C-alpha cells in the first residue's frame, strides 16, 4: 500500500505476540525488513518469522528484555547490522496487573514503570542517537493506550506509565523535530489479542467491555497495525508528536451516550 | 493508493480553492467521485474540474453558501441525484480575519461562527442525517486547525469556532458511533494555500511563522490530502471522535525547544 | 473570606436563579456591589435583592437579554454609573435543550450557540473593553461545564457552545494577560439548581445521575459559589485561562471505575 | 483564611525550601499542624521551623528519603504519632536537570522518576491506605508543573516525571472518589524558588523566561501556597481529579501573542 515503506528497516520490541506480531506481519507486507524481538524463548518468534516468509517478507528475532540497557542497545545494533540501516522503531512491548492503588507493592510499580515507560524511553533514545549521528530522518511510534488520557483504577502503575510515554513523546517530537525525526504514540481501546484473551473469553466480560466501546465492536490487531504502517509512511510526513487513538470511540466519554447527566 | 475508496461520493465544502482543492484532486485520484463546492466565483470551480479530469476523474460543481441552509441541503441532494449515494462528507468551508478581541464587531464575530462553526454543524447534519435514513455506514471529516488547542489573539472568533467544531464532531461522533457512523477532525498547522499567501510572500513573515513549526517548514497542501484520504478510508476503521493534527510539531509548545524556561 | 473582595463591584448575567444567584449571594457575603441581571421581569431578582440586603449587601437589578448586544453594553454601563466601576465580570447566563443532532433545527442550534457563546463573548468583550482603557486589573470568569471537555450527545449545540467558549476564554487570557486581566472558566459537573429540578425529582432519573458521579452525590450552588468567589479574589493571583471543574470527578471517565474496560 | 484548616495536620515532602517551606509556613498561618520533611539537611528544616514558630504555629520536622520507601512510610507514620491523625498529604519533593534527550544516561533518567513519580506515588499510596482503613475524608495534593502538559526538551525525564503524576493523580481520584478522598495536583509555572535562583540571576535568562509568560512576571513562592490551601480546604468541597495551572498563562502557548502564525 505504501511504496516508501519498501526496503525500510523495521524494529519492533514484544513482537512475537499480539500487536506487535500483528504489525511485523504488516510491515512485512508492505515489503519492509523487519527485526522481531522476543523476551526469553524463540518459540513464539518463529511463528511470526514463518509468518513473514509466507507473504515473501525478510526478517530476523533478536532476543531482547527491554528493562535491560544492553539488551535495547544490542537490538538497534543487530538490525543495523543484519539490514545496513534503521528506518522505524516502534516500542511496543508492555505488562499490565490489576491491584487496588493503596495495595500495590513497589515491585509492581516498577516492573510496570520499567518495563512500559523506561523501556520506550531506552529504545527511543538508541535509535534517536542513530538518527541523529547518520542524519537519517527515521521516526519512533510508540504504543500507548487510550490510558494515556483515561484515568484506570485498579491500574495505577499501567495509567502512570502511559501518561509519561506521552509526555516523553511529545518532548521528542519537539527536541527533533527540526532534524525530520518524527515520533508519534498509538493508543489502542479494546484489542483482541492474548493479554484479553481470558477476560473476552467469559460473556459477561466481553459484553460489559463492548458497553464502554460506542461503535460496539471490540477491534482487530489488523486495524492498529493499519495506523502503524501509515504513521511510518510519507503519507504522514507532517504529522509529528500526536497520539493517534483507535479505540471505536472510547476516550469519547461512553457513559454519556443518550444525553445522559 | 485505498481501493475502498473506488466509487466512493466524498462531497467537499469550499472545494475551488486550497484545502479543498487539493482533498478534491486527491479523491479523484483514489478513483472516488467527488462533488466540488464554490460560494460564488464558478471559474476558480471549473478550474479544479480540469484539473481532475486531468487525472481521469469524475466530478461535479455545485454552487452553494454554507451559511444558507437550503444551500447545504441542496448540496448533498446533488450528490445523491447525480451518482446516487453519499460516503464521505468533508466540511472544509472557512474564513478568518485579524481584530483586536475587544474592538471586534459583532458582525465579524457573526460571520466566522456561521460560516465555520454554523456551516459545518449544517454539512454535518445533512449527511448524517442521510446515512441514519439509509442505513450507510458513511464519514464526516471536519476541517479545524491546531487552533481548536491553540489560542489565537485577534482571532478569537475563530479560536472559539474550531473549539467548538472539536465538541461538535466528538458529540457526533459518539451519538452516532452505534450505527457506524465515523466523524473527525483534521487539524492543519500552517499551510501553504491561497488564505496565507501574501503572508508568506513576505520574507520576515514567513521567517516568523517557520519559526512557529518545529519541523521548520510550511507543509503543502498534499500533505494534508493525504490525512483525508486515510481518514476516509477502511484503513481507519476503528478511528472515530479524534483530531489528527498535521502540524509540523507546532501543538508542541514551539518556545520550549531547546528545554526554555 | 477574601478581603480583597470588599468593595469590588461584580457584575453576573442570568442571576435571578440558580448557580447565578448563589454567586450573587456569596460575592455579597464577602462585601463586593453586586449587579443582578435578569432577561424579562424583575420578580426573580427581587428575590435575590433581598437575600442579598439580609446579609447586609448592596445590589442593584438590571435587565438585560444577552443576546441583544445593546443590553450588554447598558449592562457593564449600569454597574459603573451606579458604583462607579467594574471590577469582575461573570458571564453566567445560558440555556440548553434535547435534541438528537440530525434531527436538530437551525433555529434550536443558533438559540443556544447566540445565548451561551456569543453572550458570554459579547460579556467579556465590553468587560475587557472598559479594563483597557481604564487600566484597569479586572477579571473575567466564564461560566462553562464538563461539557467543554466531554461530548454531549442530543446536546450538540452546548457542546459546542462550551467548546468555543474554552478556546474563547484561553485567546482572552492571552490577549490580555500583559495588561494583567485574568480569564477564567469555571467548569460545573451536575448540580442542584432549578434547570435539573424536574431531572432529579424523578427518584430513577438522579439515581442514574449519581452514577455517572465518582464523588456519588450531585453538587450544591454554593459549591460552584465557592470556585467564583476564589477565582476572582487575589489568592487567585498568578492563575489566568484556565478551565477550573467542580465536578464530583465527572470529566475523570466514571465508566472505568473498578478496573473496568 | 480557612477555618476548617484549623487543627489539621499535614505533611509536606521537600519542605525545607522553595515552595514546601512556602506551604508549610501558609498552612501554619491557617492554624493547620505542619510536619516538615528534609532530605538530609537538618538545618534548613529548623529554619522553616522557626519561621513557622514565629506565625505561632506547631511543627515538626521529618527526615526522609522519598525514593527510600521505608522513609515515606515512616514520615506518615511519625504525623500521626505526633499529632494522632493525618489529614492532608502533600508531595513536593522533586528535581530536574538538563540533557539532551538522546544522550542521558539511565541513571539520570531513574534518579528524577524514582523522586518525582515514583516518590509521589509512595506518598499518595501510604496517606490513602491510612485514610481508608480510618475511613477519613483526607485530601492529597501533589505538586506537578506546566510540563505534565508543555513538552519539554532536555528534561525528558522531567515531562515523563509529570506526565506520570497527572495520570497517577486522575486514577487515585477516580479510584478513592466514592470515599471523599480528593486527590489533585497543582501545576507551578516559572516561580522564584532556589531551583532557578542562578537562572533568574542572570538578566538575559530572566528576560528569557519573562518572555514566555503571558502575564510577563516570574510568579512568587506564595501564589503557588494559596492554591495549596485553597484545594485543601472545605471550599474545594467538590473539586478532584484535576490540575490546576498557576502559570501566568504559561499553558496558553506564548509564541501564539498577537495573532502570529
Ligand atoms: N491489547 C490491547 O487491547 C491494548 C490496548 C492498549 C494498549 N496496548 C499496548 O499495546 C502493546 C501490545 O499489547 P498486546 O495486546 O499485544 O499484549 P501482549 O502481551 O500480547 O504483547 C506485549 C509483548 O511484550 C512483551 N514483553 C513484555 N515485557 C517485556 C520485556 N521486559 N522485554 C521484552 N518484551 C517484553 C511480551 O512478551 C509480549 O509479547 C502493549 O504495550 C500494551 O500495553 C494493548
Ligand atoms: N491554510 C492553512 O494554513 C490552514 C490552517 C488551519 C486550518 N485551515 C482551515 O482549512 C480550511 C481550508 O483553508 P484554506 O487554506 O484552503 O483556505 P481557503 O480560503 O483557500 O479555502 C476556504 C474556502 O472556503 C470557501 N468559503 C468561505 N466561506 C464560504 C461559504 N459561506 N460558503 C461556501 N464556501 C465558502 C472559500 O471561497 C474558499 O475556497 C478552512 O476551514 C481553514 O480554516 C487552514
Ligand atoms: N446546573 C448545572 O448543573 C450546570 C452544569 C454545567 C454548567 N451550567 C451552566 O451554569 C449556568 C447557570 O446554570 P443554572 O443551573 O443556574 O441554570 P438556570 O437556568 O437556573 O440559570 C441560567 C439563567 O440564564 C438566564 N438566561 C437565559 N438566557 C438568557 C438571555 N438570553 N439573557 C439573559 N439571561 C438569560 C435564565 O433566565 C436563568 O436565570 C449556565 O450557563 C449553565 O449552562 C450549569
Ligand atoms: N520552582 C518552580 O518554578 C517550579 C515549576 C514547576 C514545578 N515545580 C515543582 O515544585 C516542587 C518544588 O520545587 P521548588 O522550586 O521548591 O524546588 P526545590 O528544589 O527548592 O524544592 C524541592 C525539594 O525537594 C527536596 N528533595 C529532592 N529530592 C528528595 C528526595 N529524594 N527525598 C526528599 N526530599 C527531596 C529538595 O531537598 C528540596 O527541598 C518540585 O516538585 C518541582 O518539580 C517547581
Amino acid at each position: 500500500m505504501y511504496k516508501d515503506l519498501e526496503g525500510k528497516v523495521v524494529v519492533i520490541t514484544g513482537s512475537s505476540t499480539g500487536l506487535g506480531k500483528s504489525m511485523a506481519i504488516r510491515f512485512a507486507t508492505e515489503k519492509a525488513k523487519v527485526v522481531v524481538n522476543y523476551r526469553s524463548k524463540e518459540d513464539e518468534a518463529n511463528s511470526v518469522l514463518e509468518e513473514i516468509k509466507k507473504v515473501g517478507g525478510e526478517a530476523i528475532a533478536v532476543k531482547g528484555d527491554v528493562t535491560v540497557e544492553s539488551d535495547v542497545i544490542n537490538l538497534v545494533q543487530s538490525a543495523i547490522k543484519e539490514f545496513g540501516k534503521l528506518d522505524v522503531m516502534i516500542n511496543n512491548a508492555g505488562l499490565e496487573n490489576p491491584v487496588s492503588s493503596h495495595e500495590m507493592s513497589l515491585s509492581d510499580w516498577n516492573k510496570v514503570i520499567d518495563t512500559n515507560l523506561t523501556g520506550a524511553f531506552l529504545g527511543s533514545r538508541e535509535a534517536i542517537k542513530y538518527f541523529v549521528e547518520n542524519d537519517i530522518k527515521g521516526t519512533v511510534i510508540n504504543m500507548s493506550s487510550v490510558h494515556e488520557k483515561i484515568p484506570w483504577p485498579l491500574f495505577v502503575h499501567y495509567a502512570a506509565s502511559k501518561g509519561g510515554m506521552k509526555l516523553m513523546t511529545e518532548t521528542l517530537a519537539l527536541e527533533y523535530a527540526p532534524k525530520g525525526i518524527r515520533v508519534n504514540n498509538i493508543g489502542p481501546g479494546a484489542i483482541n489479542t492474548p493479554i484479553n484473551a481470558e477476560k473476552f473469553a467469559d460473556p459477561e466480560q466481553r459484553a460489559d467491555v463492548e458497553s464502554m466501546i460506542p461503535m460496539g465492536y471490540i477491534g482487530e490487531p489488523e486495524e492498529i497495525a493499519a495506523v502503524a504502517a501509515w504513521l511510518a509512511s510519507s503519507e504522514a510526513s507532517y504529522v509529528t508528536g500526536i497520539t493517534l487513538f483507535a479505540d471505536g470511540g472510547m476516550t469519547q466519554y461512553p457513559s454519556f451516550q443518550a444525553g445522559r447527566g
